[PDB]
């Protein structure tokens, strides 16, 4: 995946989505995501991730520790 695609993939599946990328260790390998998006609200987080998790579509190779992840509802 090239630089801005773990976001375009987050924005695209989550449409109004915000989104932050940062590269853990700059490793281009591991990062951590923080997606706000209004259908989160009233979402718990294990169900927001599921969210994210969708928006990746498998394209991701070991999700669950490469994407660490923090979600919310707009304030
Ligand atoms: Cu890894
Ligand atoms: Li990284």
């Amino acid at each position: 995946m090239a630089p801005g695609d773990i976001e375009d993939m987050i924005k695209a599946g989550i449409p109004g989505a915000r989104v932050t990328i940062r590269d853990l260790a700059g490793d281009g390998d591991h990062y951590a995501a923080e997606v706000v998006a209004e259908a989160f609200r009233g979402k718990t987080r294990v169900q927001q991730h599921q969210m994210v998790y969708n928006a990746l579509k498998g394209n991701m190779g070991g999700i669950l520790h490469a994407l660490a992840l923090q979600t919310s509802a707009p304030e």
